[PDB]
């Protein structure tokens, strides 16, 4: 393989446990307590897994903090989804090996809908049969498919090394696509499935923005980091300071 696929291959997070209490009834306070400490605890895979990406050292450092504050949610909820098409088959939402929810957890997480969404993402990965390599230089372009509408501090390098990476999925699709009437077609599938995602990430940050106020009035804790960048960062993407980069309008 290109010396790019192997290093997005090769620094690939492991399997992150939410350290939930299974032996626990399935409530409401419980269940978000412990997907947000799953999020905090992806959040450090995260961060390391960005700084080893090709280039993304290039970026300034409060760029590069900005990028990762702002996509976690988009990258999660993507790697969730091939986690769960890949161990389930898409039949529930495989957050972690600890922490798989159901029917039944869907409602009592209070987010049921949201749930779906995340279901149906889940599945495209099965209809549009993406391969590994499409999923992780996908999942790659999302770290790099928000930022604030007055720029970063460098937007010049970001827009280099995005561009860049759009360009890897693309030989990435030609490297296998020997069918005239696919190639060309593909992209546009995966491009509208990178899109997908925003829409679905930002319904997450409105519930877990609410989530965080009203959290000491429905008993629900959130990690040290979760709750600072959900205070912090979040609400610059609700109020319209950040948004998303879509590929279609
Ligand atoms: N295509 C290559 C890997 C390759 C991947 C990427 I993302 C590249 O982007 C930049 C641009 C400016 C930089 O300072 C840096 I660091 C990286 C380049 I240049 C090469 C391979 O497969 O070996
Ligand atoms: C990103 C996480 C945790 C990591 C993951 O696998 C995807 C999943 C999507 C729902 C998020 C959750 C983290 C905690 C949140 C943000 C809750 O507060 C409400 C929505 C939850």
């Amino acid at each position: 393989q290109p010396i790019f696929l192997n290093v997005l291959e090769a620094i690939e997070p492991g399997v992150v446990c939410a350290g939930h209490d299974n032996n626990q009834p399935d409530s409401f306070a419980a269940l978000l307590s412990s997907l947000n400490e799953l999020g905090e605890r992806q959040l450090v895979h995260v961060v390391k897994w960005a700084k080893a990406l090709p280039g993304f050292r290039n970026l300034h450092v409060d760029d590069q903090m900005a990028v990762i504050q702002y996509s976690w949610m988009g990258l999660m909820v993507f790697a969730m989804g091939w986690r769960s098409f890949t161990n389930v088959n898409s039949r529930m939402l495989y957050f972690a090996p600890d922490l798989v929810f159901n029917e039944y957890r869907m409602h009592k997480s209070r987010m049921y809908s949201q749930c779906v969404r995340m279901r149906h993402l889940s599945q495209e990965f099965g209809w549009l049969q993406i391969t590994p390599q499409e999923f992780l230089c996908m999942k790659a372009l999302l770290l790099f498919s928000i930022i604030p509408v007055d720029g970063l501090k460098n937007q010049k390098f970001f827009d280099e090394l995005r561009m860049n990476y759009i360009k890897e999925l693309d030989r990435i699709i030609a490297c296998k696509r020997k069918n005239p009437t696919s190639c060309s077609r593909r992209f546009y599938q995966l491009t509208k499935l990178l899109d997908s995602v925003q829409p679905i990430a930002r319904e997450l940050h409105q519930f877990t923005f609410d989530l965080l106020i009203k959290s000491h009035m429905v008993s629900v804790d959130f990690p040290e980091m979760m709750a600072e960048i959900i205070s912090v960062q979040v609400p610059k993407i609700l109020s319209g300071k950040v948004k998303p980069i879509y590929f279609h309008t």
